[PDB]
């Protein structure tokens, strides 16, 4: 266990190493004279200060940090700044159920969470309470982050963070003059528009402040007025008056005149209230409020509620009911209402929808049912389906058609209603036809938008708008409003919309459905709900009472890092003395234009020019955004906002649009998933504490490199830190006896193939991180070389040779500095090589030899073959490896190899087979192992290619082993291993063993 610390000791001493050596400080005006290979720039998605940082963030960066813990040992130049999100409410949402759960409680609060685990942090009571005003949050997290880095020891240029408030003077620069940029050129609008919105809030809560639902939006629903006749029923008694209408939500207009009566749900609460222009609603509290916030109502947002009741009361009184031959139709129970979609009303369209005409017939079967509510003599049986569209497979009746030969008839079947109204779904959108007095033969389609506007100059209908699922910002379920007021951005263009599809198909998308979802969410990307009034964040340049919203501010963020260094310099807040010199006052919206924009005029400034050429040499030369990567629920969103933006600016200037992301998927922890609420879960500075932040890397690096669900699991990471223990032991150890090893040259057999494996391993190695797919290059690089080192200490009897010893643990502990630099560190300069590691380059790949290599992978076939065959039955064993081409054998080889030579990769017949193998009496009692092993060559000639076919195989098999039997006497865990020629053997063994399937008896 001492092997945590041990980590932890070196780590936090190569730290304070590197640290005040400022290793990785990569200025621009020192790092571009020296003309080297190209830039290499990696950005994070900067998560909140919202709390202290979780594995989730670490996985969604460890792909990128050790990226250039290995692009740096490339050669390119490596810009890996962090910013720091403190925009958007969810930091005024936390500390505000703070605010108020220290409000009405005692201090703490009282039951029978939200303060208990700011307590749970820690904190002695006191210090807790400071948090409910947000600007403590402020001052305390932005450190705990950059502490647990430095302690993480990223390859980070320090002077380069900062906050993104109106807290940090200088970015607020940054976020104006990208936005009075954005309004110059049009990309800005103002409108009364419909958004997904938190009536608690304030504000259209709509991305990156919810809990339910983050790529959610309004659904639309025609609305139906009721007229609702006298006789009124009982509960509605007082409202002698007012014109009243029942409200409900049908999406198929075009089927309305197939009305045949009103379905609600007798056991569900209702409400009525009046209108703004003065008549009478019933829907539910979701759907009242909903109209509500959409001006519906008199005041903007308020429910004049007159009346409280549930359908029970209500089923009965008859509905005169717009556009259908059924005027007097009645209201009629349905128990099967999806209880938060709609108004809590839904309509009757038996002869399109079919739960109805399941529905209807149950009313009429029992008369357990057919007076149910107030169910007369008329109720449910004169009314009968309405054949308005027909559907050329099965009839006008077409809900009916189908359920009356899929045999829905019980009502209870909501199974199979899930079979139903996925029947006249969708296809009852084309191949259903209109019928009625005025559109007969029209596509149902072509119309569909007419019948609905008809429907409302005639006063008789009007439009709802809905979540389409549900949300929560943090608190209250959100709604559609006609929002009465937002700045908003315009992502519903059609020639930005096109330039920015086009700077996707540039952009290097790391997989083929990422793409496929940034197709199917631009394609799907409307304009956006982008200003706030409360929380936190930055105010509009010229609209004061706006703040900005958090997935907004954050998009062109990047080129604040190529300049921060000179533009802050540390300060996260923007106050101390900003290196350069700037007057967070004197940074103009066209001393920006200049920084940023290439060809954009030198300003009227009152600084001079010096530091203006130095800073857009900075940028210059660090941009483009090379790769940044995050979780893939960034995808619709902030990554999305992040691509249109980048072309907003600079939508003339190619190069500068981001050209690579990468999305993983969520993290796991022991193969489950990582919420507080659970018990799975840890954050960054834990994961440190447990495991010596290298040892967390490992796992990391492990995690999986793909983007779906990549795991962690806290054993492995032990295992980890141990394996890394026996090495630098090892390490330690094999210098100590350095005359303990072979003078003269390095020229026995063992260790030709183990330094033909090192190299072997070395280009594995590299074709893996090129590609950034750290699990399959942590495999290649790191098991891979131990168990070779082992296996050629296993092997080299006569003492492992120390020139190869050493380039070999100098490549390994290059290859794995990436994933863990300061035990690397500790390593490199435990050798007495001078430099820090970070100085060193990609070791050179000597020349290799793949057919020493081939015995390699054949050894560790049958080494995986007969740890298998022992299960059954169990210590001695002599292995038959059959002594030569048997007259059957050599020529099936033969013959095949004849016509191989002469047909353009592409075999013969398969009855071919027959007749070759059959007509040939060197085969008259063999070819039944000929034939079943004429598939022995069309099942393993792709597994390595034209390989055992030709006929001389590069390497004699009794003898890589006979000298593999030291190591195989392991991993076997037998005693003796021996070999006979099947010269010896039993002939059942001799006569039948294929060489690459050595036969084997105890
Ligand atoms: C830039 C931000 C939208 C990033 C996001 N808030 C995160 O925690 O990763
Ligand atoms: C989906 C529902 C709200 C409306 C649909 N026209 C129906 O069959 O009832």
């Amino acid at each position: 266990t001492a092997k945590v610390d041990f980590l932890k000791k070196i780590e936090k001493e190569i730290q304070q190493k590197w640290d005040t050596e400022r290793v990785f400080e990569v200025n621009a005006s020192n790092l571009e004279k020296q003309t080297s290979k190209g830039k290499y720039f990696v950005t994070f998605p900067y998560p909140y200060m919202n709390g202290r940082l979780h594995l989730g963030h670490t996985f969604s960066l460890s792909k990128c940090e050790f990226a250039v813990g290995y692009q740096r040992l490339k050669g390119k130049c490596c810009l890996f700044p962090f910013g720091l999100h403190c925009t958007g409410m969810p930091i005024k949402a936390c500390a505000d159920k703070l605010k108020r759960e220290i409000e009405l409680y005692g201090c703490p609060p009282d039951f029978p969470y939200q303060w208990g685990i700011m307590k749970s942090l820690g904190l002695s009571d006191e210090e807790i309470v400071k948090f409910s005003e947000a600007e403590h949050w402020l001052d305390y997290f932005p450190p705990l982050a950059i502490q647990d880095l430095k302690r993480m020891g990223l390859k980070v240029d320090w002077r380069r963070s900062f906050i993104t408030t109106d807290v940090n003077p200088y970015y607020d620069s940054f976020v104006r003059w990208q936005f009075l940029t954005l309004r110059e050129r049009n990309k800005i609008k103002f409108g009364k528009r419909y958004t997904i919105y938190s009536p608690k809030d304030g504000q259209p809560c709509m991305d990156h402040d919810r809990q339910t639902g983050e790529g959610v939006g309004p659904q639309e629903y025609t609305l139906l007025k009721l007229k609702v006749l006298e006789p009124y029923p009982s509960k509605l008694s007082g409202l002698k008056g007012k014109n009243i209408f029942l409200v409900a939500a049908t999406l198929r207009p075009e089927t309305m005149f197939g009305q045949t009566n009103c379905w609600v749900r007798p056991d569900m609460k209702y409400i009525g209230f009046e209108t703004v222009n003065g008549d009478i609603f019933i829907c539910t509290q979701k759907a009242a409020r909903n109209m509500s916030y959409q001006g519906f109502t008199k005041d903007n947002g308020v429910v004049p509620v007159v009346k409280e009741l549930m359908g029970e009361e209500i089923l009965g009184a008859s509905l005169s009911a717009p556009l259908t031959s059924y005027k007097v139709i009645y209201v009629l129970p349905m128990l099967t209402i999806k209880e938060d979609k709609g108004t809590g009303v839904v309509t009757s369209v038996p002869s399109d929808s079919p739960d109805d005409i399941a529905a209807l017939r149950d009313l009429k079967k029992k008369q357990a049912l057919r007076a149910k509510y107030g169910i007369r003599d008329d109720m449910v049986l004169p009314f009968e389906p309405v054949p308005v569209i027909e559907i050329p497979g099965f009839g006008n009746l077409s809900a009916v058609t189908i359920c009356d030969e899929l045999k829905i008839q019980s009502q209870n079947d909501r199974e199979k209603l899930a079979e139903a109204k996925e029947k006249i779904y969708l296809k009852g959108f084309y191949e259903g036809i209109m019928l009625v007095d005025g559109f007969k033969g029209q596509k149902v389609q072509d119309v569909k938008k007419t019948i609905q506007k008809k429907m409302i100059d005639a006063g008789d209908a009007l439009i709802y708008m809905e979540p389409e699922k549900q949300v929560m910002s943090r608190s209250s379920d959100e709604c559609v409003v006609a929002l009465c007021d937002q700045w908003y951005l315009d992502y519903g263009e059609e020639n930005w919309k096109k330039q920015t599809s086009q700077c996707l198909k540039n952009l290097e998308t790391f997989c083929e459905e990422t793409r496929r979802n940034f197709e199917a969410t631009l394609g799907w990307l409307q304009e956006h709900a982008c200003s706030r009034t409360y929380g936190l964040g930055t105010h509009l340049p010229w609209d004061e009472q706006w703040l900005i919203e958090s997935l907004s501010d954050s998009t062109i963020y990047m080129a604040f890092y190529t300049v921060a260094h000179l533009l802050q310099g540390g300060n996260l807040h923007g106050q101390a003395e900003s290196p350069l010199g700037i007057r967070p006052q004197q940074m103009t919206k066209e001393v920006w234009d200049y920084v940023f924009f290439k060809e954009a005029p030198f300003p009227k400034t009152q600084i001079a020019k010096e530091k203006l050429d130095q800073l857009k040499q900075e940028f210059e030369f660090w941009y483009p955004v090379d790769l940044r990567v995050s979780g893939k629920d960034l995808v619709p969103n902030h990554l999305s906002y992040y691509l249109y933006n980048h072309v907003a600016m600079w939508p003339e200037q190619s190069d500068k649009w981001p050209t690579a992301v990468r999305a993983n998927g969520h993290l796991l922890l022991n193969s489950e998933k990582m919420s507080k609420s659970t018990g799975n879960f840890l954050t960054l500075t834990q994961a440190i504490d447990k495991f010596s932040a290298d040892g967390m890397r490992l796992a990391l690096a492990d995690a999986g490199d793909t983007v779906e669900d990549a795991n962690f699991v806290e054993a492995m990471a032990d295992a980890g830190i141990l394996r890394l223990y026996t090495w630098v032991e090892w390490v330690k150890e094999m210098v100590a006896n350095w005359d303990s090893l072979r003078s003269g040259p390095a020229s026995t057999f063992n260790d030709r193939v183990f330094a033909s494996e090192l190299n072997a391993g070395i280009i594995k190695t590299d074709q893996n991180y090129e590609k950034m797919m750290f699990k399959e290059a942590l495999k290649t690089g790191f098991f891979e070389f131990q168990a070779a080192k082992d296996k050629y200490r296993e092997l080299a009897v006569e003492g492992m040779h120390r020139e190869l010893v050493f380039r070999f643990i100098e490549v390994q502990t290059l290859l794995l500095a990436p994933f863990c630099p300061h035990l690397c560190e500790h390593i490199w300069t435990l050798l007495g090589k001078p430099d820090s590691i970070m100085n060193a380059s990609w070791p050179v790949a000597g020349p290799v030899n793949e057919v020493l290599i081939h015995s390699s992978q054949y050894l560790m076939e049958v080494t995986h073959d007969l740890r298998l065959r022992l299960k059954n039955y169990p210590s001695h064993c002599t292995i038959y490896v059959a002594k030569n081409y048997p007259p059957w054998q050599h020529t099936t080889l033969s013959v095949l190899r004849k016509h191989f030579e002469a047909n353009n990769g592409k075999l013969p017949d398969n009855k071919v087979i027959a007749s070759e193998l059959g007509s040939m009496p060197e085969l008259k009692k063999y070819m039944k192992k000929v034939m079943p092993f004429v598939a022995m060559i069309k099942e393993n000639l792709e597994k390595m290619g034209p390989r055992i076919l030709d006929l001389q195989l590069e390497f004699d098999e009794k003898a890589v082993l006979m000298e593999n039997i030291v190591y195989l006497t392991n991993s076997l865990e037998l005693e003796h291993i021996e070999v006979k020629f099947a010269s010896e053997a039993e002939d059942k063994i001799r006569e039948d063993c294929c060489p690459g399937k050595p036969l084997n008896v105890f």
